[PDB]
């Protein structure tokens, strides 16, 4: 029906996203958010039949800041994706004061993910602007750009375009979807 390419012309996989993914992320990590500190989930799921179902979404054990997260252990989350076999499709974290955008360490953070799969996504949450975006590099030029960054600090800039929106429904369509939610901390 629609089918989305990168700026490279490869043809993505449609990724089925649970309508209610959304929201009870902010739930789950609403304490949190009030603190002004932001949390991380990864976005893992299933391919069937040519595209990708997100079934769970699941909290590491992470720490964080008030402008970033990161997972601190890497292998209760590899063992639980591993149980069940669970694709890795992508993540989805807070800006509890910020609106929604891609950071510096965030296009850095999503490098690695849509590395390992082109279809790999970013959801942004900015609770505080009731507001939400779902990211990704462009492809090539993006990856290129962030693969070859080596500038220091946190929040540096990139020169040119690195990332733009997923298309939706083509790249992404949010449906009725089964969803567990499971918190590694
Ligand atoms: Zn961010
Ligand atoms: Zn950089």
């Amino acid at each position: 029906k629609i089918h989305a390419y990168t700026e490279g012309g490869k043809p993505l996989r449609t990724i089925y996203l649970p309508k209610l993914l959304k929201k009870v992320f902010l739930d789950v990590v609403k304490p949190n958010t009030k603190k002004n500190l932001e949390t991380c989930g990864i976005l893992c799921g299933k391919l069937r039949q040519n595209a990708f179902f997100i079934t769970h979404l699941v909290i590491p054990l992470q720490e964080a800041t008030s402008d970033t997260c990161g997972t601190t252990d890497e292998a209760s989350l590899f063992e639980f994706q591993d149980k069940h076999n669970l694709l890795t499709l992508g993540w989805i974290h807070t800006h509890p004061t910020q609106t929604c955008f891609m950071s510096s360490v965030d296009l850095h953070t999503h490098c690695s993910y849509q590395l390992m799969l082109p279809e790999a996504i970013a959801i942004v949450m900015a609770p505080s602007k009731n507001t939400s975006g779902i990211f990704r590099l462009l492809d090539p030029e993006g990856l290129q750009t962030i693969v070859k960054c080596r500038k220091p600090g946190l929040w540096h800039p990139h020169e040119g375009k690195v990332y733009t929106m997923v298309a939706q429904p083509g790249h992404v369509r949010e449906i009725n979807s089964k969803l567990q939610v499971v918190d590694l901390r």
